[PDB]
Formats: structure tokens, sequence, C-alpha cells
């Protein structure tokens, strides 16, 4: 899988937040649109000890409100492993989950 | 705070495939209803260096279709820390991604 949903039940401004998380990660930001809350980020590396087969992935992040509630939406556009393009379930759903996992993390320091 | 849910593209049986995951994280299951695909844990202790701020939660967990593809839930149904109840924003949403990277995890090697 592909996309990782969240829910954030702060009672507003949760896009400028969820920006901030990835600006302090350095994370280059390709495309971005406040207005529709939503922006693309070039590759992201996942270090990890077996380079022959580490990740690197983009991704859309977007806002949108849930009514009441807002949530955090991450939607992974393209895989790569060891720089070559993947697709297998197992991996899509385990990369989609690991930008969610910074993005959470960022939000709660 | 409150739900995560994740899109896995397989196609079947994830459910079985997330109930296996946690078994093997030894969580207890306190309510379960596979015909419903969605189960309910006991506690579960986050780990941390400072015992004080140490954080526990129970969660709902659960399978649907989605289009064509699977989602997976989990709703944090509690979350205490240090034994006392709290409902803070940012503490809600990182306890219950916590527990949606258990399951990812667990999906994906073994």
């Amino acid at each position: 899988g592909d996309t990782a949903s969240l829910l954030v039940e702060n009672g507003n401004t949760l896009w400028p937040q969820v920006v901030s998380v990835l600006q302090a990660k350095n994370y280059t930001i390709t495309q971005r649109d406040d207005a529709g809350q939503t922006l693309t980020t070039d590759w992201v590396q996942w270090n990890r000890l077996d380079e022959d087969e580490q990740y690197r992935g983009r991704y859309q992040i977007s806002v949108k409100p849930q009514g009441y509630q807002q949530a955090v939406t991450v939607k992974l556009l393209n895989l790569e492993q060891a720089g070559k393009p993947v697709a297998d379930a197992a991996s899509m759903q385990r990369y989609s989950t690991e930008m969610m996992n910074v993005i959470s993390a960022g939000l709660d320091k």
C-alpha cells in the first residue's frame, strides 16, 4: 500500500505545522500549494545498514479537514530500492508509513 | 490524535496477517471479531527512558476494503501517561502512529 492518513484533534493551522516539520528535516519540497494544503517532496532517502537495499521515496503530503478535526495524508508517489524502481505491496505500505512517522514524531515535539 | 489508516495494495487476507503481527508482539487481544475484521487490545506500554513520562494506550484495530484495496485502521481508545489519563492532541496523534508503525513493520518482514 500507498496512502497513510492520520487524524489530528487540534482545536487550528495544522498545515503550517506539517510544513515546518518537513523544513526542519531539510526535505526538498518540489511542489507546494498552500491554498490546497498540499505538497510534493523530492526523493527522501531511508538510511539503513544495507545500501544494496536502501530505499528512497517521493511523496504527496496534505492536510484536509475531516470536520470537526483535520487529517494529515501521505501518498507514496514513487519508490526505489538501491536506486531501482520497486512496487511490492510490503515495501510500499512500509515506506508510506515511514514518512507518516516522520511527520507524527515532528508534530509531537 | 484518534484514528490512523494505511492502504495496503495486496490481492487477499490482510486481516489474519494483522492478527499474526499482534500475536507476535505478545499483545493481549481483549475483544476480537473476525467476521467484522476488528479487535481491541489490552493496554500496550510504549517504552521510554523516563518511566514517569511513559505512555500506554488501548487500541481498536480493523481492516476494511477501500475501493479495490484494503485499509488498516488503528483507533486510539484511551491513553495514559505514567498511569494518568491524557487527552492532548499531540500525544494522541503520536501514540496512534506508534501502533500503526508496529503493524506496518510486522507486515513488512515475516
